[PDB]
């Protein structure tokens, strides 16, 4: 019934590897009320076509939610995740760290 | 970004045979937001321990969600579906129509 910021992780499948192709995953966590914006970034562009788990929930009602996308990195390429909720004073940008 | 009320299905998923263990579902869907509170209820009393699937989302989204309990009917236990949502005036009642 409090609200809760998320957790946010951003993170590849494997490690950047330019020319081999990957998911970018930006998972939000423990967050309440379930009402959250997420978007991956690409040069701090939104990727249009982005895949999305269903949001789960636990008995405490914290919920947790996960964005991800096929991508192949470039060494120049910058990829992040933008999150907005509630509980933000501003939306939060979290940047991939390839390694 | 606009509320749009739940609908609210409440099934079995088998005809109601006193004395056969059964399934009692309430399906809530096409609502937005996705804050809502969604309980089973045997005579008139909350279900304690059931089930739900995750709370799934589409591109338009809207939300839908699923509750569910295994159970054995008998023929006086009258069973129903309590949903509360910010587009309701009112907790909304839909009760199981064992036919």
């Amino acid at each position: 019934m409090i609200q809760r910021t998320p957790k946010i992780q951003v993170y590849s499948r494997h490690p950047a590897e330019n020319g081999k192709s990957n998911f970018l995953n930006c998972y939000v966590s423990g967050f309440h009320p379930c009402d959250i914006e997420v978007d991956l970034l690409k040069n701090g562009e939104r990727i249009e076509k982005v895949e999305h788990s269903d949001l789960s929930f636990s008995k405490d009602w914290s919920f947790y939610l996960l964005y991800y996308t096929e991508f192949t990195p470039t060494e120049k390429d910058e990829y992040a995740c933008r999150v907005n909720h509630v509980t933000l004073s501003q939306p939060k940008i979290v940047k991939w760290d390839r390694d």
